[PDB]
């Protein structure tokens, strides 16, 4: 092991083989730190959370081998998120509570993922994606930037369930899917389209279009949406939202010019 | 600290500072109990629950700032249930496992908050609510008393999201959410209105009055219905249901009478 | 208590009386094992977990009562299980993490239950029942062998709800539930069925037929189904499918000839 000498390490924590601590990172109590772990500097590591938790293979025989985890610079990860090995998350990551990551998945840079959220095995999350309150994320779902998945969305992947072939779904830039939503297998959600709270998206969502219903059906363009309480256009959303998004201190225009 | 004699502290409990444990409380196994934290009379806590969870301002530069967190008279909060700081539970509350409860956040008596239920901050909750498994409660939300939130039922906030201006829904007296409703923001679910199973409400739904479908509509007075076993008619279900109830070992009449 | 030589206890473990851990079992960080839980042969139980959970009556006085839990050969257990006592596991039976599950209730073999899955009290589970992430199966529910829950799935009981008298959904053999689908209280599921996702399941559906939608309707027969890739027809899906399943070696045919 290698572990810094400013790493906050509180009881009842377990640590493995082959973990690497950075600076100032701080664990919390309780937690487990199974074999090949790497948490970059800065990172907060909450109460009993399990990190680098056990791939099927390790059940074969109770032997552990080797998949490791990393999780970049200042995270900020609540209780008991049980995150597996294989997997790699970038810098200012944050998570609510008891959320669920499995092997095989990348996880970009400032993406939030909520309380509840389960996120499955081979998943690609993009940068400054949001996902909200128990969010279900299957395999082979790709979640492209700026993306929002609001509580309860369920993302899925077999067509004919039980299946062998399965077809993940991929959310395109921007594109917001509201609360308790469910979209079947292999649906393309395109830039800037908004996917209404509760529908069952049937088929792919043309960009910077609004979709509702069971089965989702496109009722106007995003840009006709008005906000509730000033009248305004509110989309495309990043002209009119920007806590937390690396324009913030600016504006998109300009930061988009540099980028 | 100031812990009473009687109260049983399990072995792994961890205490913080400016902690108050009532007579008669019992506290299960490796609880975290973090600054600020007031835990009234004869209450349980369950195994490895954290009371006084960090709000975010402690992720600034580790240093918990205060925001107590009183618990009521004899609660009976299950394993894992996580509460933050700067929020009021009253007495005889009573929860599920892996119960998150935000901040800012107001729940009065006699209310039971069940299984993976999700509470989030700013939140009004009053007596002898029931909310049952893998609630979402968003921010904002007002649940008055004696509502009914089945399993799977979520409350935005967030109208035409991601956006600044949130509206949160109110539910009054009585009402009735079924399970895997999802209600829009800003809505108003008025007393005694039966929302049906898996509902998608975006519109206000009218005292005594049951909606269904995705987007809920009206069917009917909730007067109509009909006990599917007993062919009774159900509602007000305060004349046919008193399981709980403060007027339990009586009748709804006269014991509205008294109060 | 009786525990085998061979089981590995890991620390933090807390274990109760008339506790008896057979041969070959591990029993990972920080478990507790309350009183009157026997595990037997070759289990692994997941970190955390908590097994022969306290029933109601445990409140009444905090003297802990008779109710013991049986756990079969051969289980892997993840994480943070929460396992009621006066409940029955099967052998071969596998875990997703922090699943719960209640007690009067009862579970065959090789059932699979995933990440936050919710199981109620007195619920009958028969063989290789797959249950995914974070179902909620509520008391009286009747899941047959070979069925499938998909994530989100809600079997609901109070049909005009709350009343006082229930009625439980019953699944049918091989039938198969997609997810975020809510089925509503003695709803029959026909063997073979296939209740589409998201759908709002108001009426009995009949052997191999397909429903879908918000209130669900029949579309066809299953046997219409066409596999997305393949263009095959997949139902019933013992024929097409059977990874994990008893004919995985051979064939359906032949096995149930055997059977
Ligand atoms: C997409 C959305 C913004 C559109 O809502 P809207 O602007 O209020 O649409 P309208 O109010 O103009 O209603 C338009 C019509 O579509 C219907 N409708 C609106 N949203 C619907 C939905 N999600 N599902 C089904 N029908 C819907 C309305 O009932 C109305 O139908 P009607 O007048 O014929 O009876 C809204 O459905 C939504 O998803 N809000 C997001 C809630 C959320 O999840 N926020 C994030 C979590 S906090
Ligand atoms: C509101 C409720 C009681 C009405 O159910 P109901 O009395 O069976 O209504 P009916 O059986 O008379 O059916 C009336 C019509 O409305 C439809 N309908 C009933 N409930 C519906 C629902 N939740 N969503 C959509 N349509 C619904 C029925 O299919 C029927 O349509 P049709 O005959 O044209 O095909 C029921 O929908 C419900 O929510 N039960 C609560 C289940 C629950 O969540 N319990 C708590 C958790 S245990
Ligand atoms: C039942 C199911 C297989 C049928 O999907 P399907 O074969 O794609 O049906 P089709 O694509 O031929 O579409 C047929 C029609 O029914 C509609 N439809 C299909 N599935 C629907 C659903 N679940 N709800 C409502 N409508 C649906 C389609 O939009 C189309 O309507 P339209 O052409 O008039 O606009 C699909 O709905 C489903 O449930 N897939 C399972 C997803 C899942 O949960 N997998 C397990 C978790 S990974
Ligand atoms: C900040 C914080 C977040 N969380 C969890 C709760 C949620 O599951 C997830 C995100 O919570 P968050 O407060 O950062 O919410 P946000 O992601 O900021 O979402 C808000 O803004 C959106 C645009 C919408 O308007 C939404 N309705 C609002 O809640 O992280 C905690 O558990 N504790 C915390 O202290
Ligand atoms: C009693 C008890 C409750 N809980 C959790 C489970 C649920 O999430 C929540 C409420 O469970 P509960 O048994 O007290 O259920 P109730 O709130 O009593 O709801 C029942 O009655 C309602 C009217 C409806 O008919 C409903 N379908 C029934 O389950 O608390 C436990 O985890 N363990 C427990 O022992
Ligand atoms: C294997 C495994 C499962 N689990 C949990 C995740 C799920 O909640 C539950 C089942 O996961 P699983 O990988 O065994 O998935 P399966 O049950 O194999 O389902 C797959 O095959 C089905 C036919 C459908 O095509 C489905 N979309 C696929 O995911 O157990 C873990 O947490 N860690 C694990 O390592």
């Amino acid at each position: 092991n290698n572990i810094s000498k400013s790493a906050i390490i509180k009881e009842g924590v377990i640590i493995g083989e082959n973990v690497t601590i950075e600076d100032n990172v701080y664990i919390d109590y309780g937690c487990i730190i199974r074999d090949n772990v790497h948490i970059k500097k800065g990172s907060f590591i909450g109460a009993r959370s399990i990190l680098g938790e056990y791939l099927v293979d390790f059940y074969n025989d109770r032997i552990n081998k080797k998949h490791p985890l990393i999780i970049g610079e200042n995270a900020l990860i609540r209780t008991e998120n049980v995150i597996y090995g294989d997997t790699i998350i970038g810098d200012n990551f944050q998570t609510g509570h008891k959320v669920t990551i499995r092997e095989n998945t990348k996880i970009g840079n400032n993406v939030k993922i909520g309380t509840l959220s389960d996120i499955q095995h081979h998943v690609y999350i993009g940068n400054y994606v949001n996902i909200h309150s128990n969010v279900f994320v299957g395999e082979k779902s790709i979640i492209k930037d700026f993306v929002w998945l609001f509580p309860h969305v369920v993302l899925t992947n077999d067509p004919t369930p039980p299946s062998n072939e399965l077809l993940g779904v991929t959310i395109e830039l921007f594109a917001v899917i509201a609360a308790r939503s469910v979209v079947l297998p292999g649906i393309h959600i395109n830039e800037d389209a908004l996917v209404g709270a509760g529908a069952v998206v049937t088929k792919d969502v043309p960009k910077e279009t609004v979709v509702v219903g069971n089965p989702a059906r496109e009722i106007c363009s995003i840009r006709k949406i008005k906000n509730k309480i000033t009248g305004e256009q509110v989309y495309p959303w990043r002209y009119t939202f920007k806590r937390g998004m690396p324009w913030e201190e600016t504006d998109y225009d300009t930061w988009i010019k540099n980028i």
